[PDB]
């Protein structure tokens, strides 16, 4: 099996792993994955350097981070 780890690239905020500069891509400054660039509540996608962040995991403008950022969450 392939031996070391030789990358020389920063981490994914999305699986910690070594982003390889062949699929970085530059987003809202930091290195994501071409699959990890992927909203988590529509899960359509999306563009690097043109969305919302939130714990991590990037989020449409809205209403996708709007309803995560809001009173009275879904209840009853
Ligand atoms: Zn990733
Ligand atoms: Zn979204």
């Amino acid at each position: 099996g392939s031996s070391g780890s030789s990358g020389m690239a920063s981490k994914c905020p999305k699986c910690d792993k070594t982003v390889y500069f062949a699929e970085k891509v530059s987003s809202l400054g930091k290195d994501w994955h071409k699959f990890c660039l992927k909203c988590e509540r529509c899960s359509k996608t999306l563009t690097p350097g043109g969305h919302a962040e939130h714990d991590g995991k990037p989020f449409c403008h809205k209403p996708c981070y709007a309803t995560l950022f809001g009173s009275g969450p879904s209840s009853g």
